[PDB]
């Protein structure tokens, strides 16, 4: 029993973190096989970041200008290329700790673990969600660029995020491991405002299911609703619309608890309209939306 | 910027987890050098747990009755002893991934990372606090016994917790790595009720400091207080008394922010008396107490 915001064990990713230095910029890289992946703004000064022409800046860089350090041992860079907003540094040594991996581009509402790193060294691990506005609310200080987000399926690390940017509002933006930003963000120090940070409805409902499973039941009401009626309330509270796809995904939690998904929607509707009245659910005074239905099943079943 | 409930990177501890089986009971063990540490109730049936005599149960067990599996390779047990509520299984092979380590017994209010494990395999990592009533609010399913809590100082793992027990209220109890329970708990399936779960005041104040540092300032008021006046309010709200030792520990966060500790106490006093009025601090609708002053400095400074 108990339900915690839980990250994947980070060891497999710790084994991939390196330091990348280009001139006076140092950030983190991800060493998989004989390639080190890092944000392309490693080639920039803070001055460059105001208006960088990356192709032009890269012309001035050779293999020997990229200093890659894995622990306290230097890797030899034998090639470099830009893919979208990442650099791929080819090194002469395959990372011996390379886990089975994939590169995945996640959808908004999907959760992942971040291994916060500085100078190629892990500082901490925490659980994030891709917000509906394609930001993440992370903990990223100067030097954290190139820290990665990931999911693990048994022995396979799916890398979904690399950290690039803090917006002036202090929310975070980054790329998948092909270098494509999530959302409309660019790797430039300019005015970039996030859209509406809506609540990930399917994730709130999953977490209400987790609550019932762990004995927090006070919010369960006598009502049901429809998707259309629920969605009217959801829109009013800046919640994402719930689709039949979301209802289908919640099916196993519905089955386990014997609470129809639309009944849990009606409970959620009353919590939106009535508030918590100073009560908590799983030790929270607000409705948690950074657990996916898959997260709740995993944590409630003990998957390793 | 951003402030997250952050666990230590778990790789160093992942490298220590093994499966221990005795008859039909399987749980987790911690393999450090040539010793595997696990809860002594590995020798119990669920029937035994109602009223176990551990010394008597252990007489019936030989080295070959303890099955220790590290990955999918069996370790040879060459000795066993009971220390308090843990078994120490001497094995013929030193764990080659043994990190620098220490065993520490933490105080209430101290935070630590848990690596939740099943069948010797890590499922997740999360951040916990030793509650003032010597429980932790964890996420622990059947099979999680022997999962450990730890802090890391650069390269040295300080193990502070091993999981033994879920109380009927669904909060958790366990031992240090010498086998001594935190609090009054015993490894028996009997009526064990927790005392008052008070709020860790020094940790709330640390987190209010983290909030100011990350730009959440709305709760900062025009007032100051004294320790004695604050403590009267703290008692009324089931907050731990604040001591001058706590004020001293908050000194560096006081210095960084320029907010006197007693001024932040007066802000906290108003939040207790007035509530949040539907506002959030660092994305929380309640006052967070599972960040120590050391945690806040570490996360705000980027220690690796
Ligand atoms: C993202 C991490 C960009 N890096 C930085 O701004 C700092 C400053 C620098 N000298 O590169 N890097 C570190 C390691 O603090
Ligand atoms: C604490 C983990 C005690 N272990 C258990 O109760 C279960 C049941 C068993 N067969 O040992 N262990 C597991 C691995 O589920």
């Amino acid at each position: 029993s108990g339900f915690r915001k839980m990250a994947f064990p980070s060891g497999k990713v710790e084994g991939c973190m390196v330091q990348v230095t280009c001139g006076t910029t140092t950030l983190n890289g991800l060493w998989l096989d004989d390639v080190v992946y890092c944000p392309r703004h490693v080639i920039c000064t803070s001055e460059d970041m105001l208006n960088p022409n990356y192709e032009d800046l890269l012309i001035r860089k050779s293999n020997h200008n990229f200093l890659v350090q894995a622990g306290n041992v230097q890797l030899r860079v034998i090639g470099h290329s830009m893919q979208n907003c990442v650099l791929k540094l080819k090194v002469d040594t395959a990372n011996p700790k390379t886990p089975k991996y994939k590169f995945v581009r996640i959808q908004p509402g999907q959760t992942f673990s971040v291994l916060a790193c500085y100078n190629g060294s892990p500082s901490g691990v925490y659980q994030c969600a891709m917000r509906p506005n394609f930001t993440i609310k992370g903990s990223f200080l100067n030097g954290s660029c190139g820290s990665v987000g990931f999911n693990i399926d048994y022995d396979c690390v799916s890398f979904c995020y690399m950290h690039h940017m803090e917006l002036p509002t202090g929310v975070h933006a980054g790329t998948d491991l092909e270098g494509n930003f999530y959302g409309p963000f660019v790797d430039r120090q300019t005015a970039q405002a996030a859209g509406t940070d809506t609540t990930i409805t399917v994730n709130v409902l999953a977490w209400l299911y987790a609550a019932v499973i762990n004995g927090d039941r006070w919010f369960l009401n006598r009502f049901t609703t429809t998707l259309n009626d629920f969605n009217l309330v959801a829109m009013k509270y800046n919640y994402e619309p719930l689709t039949q796809d979301h209802v289908d995904i919640l099916g196993p939690l519905s089955a386990q608890t014997g609470i129809a998904v639309l009944d849990m929607c009606a409970s959620l509707k009353e919590l939106l309209q009535n508030g918590m009245n100073g009560r908590t659910i799983l030790g929270s005074a607000l409705l948690e939306d950074e657990f996916t239905p898959f997260d709740v099943v995993r944590q409630c079943s003990g998957v390793t």
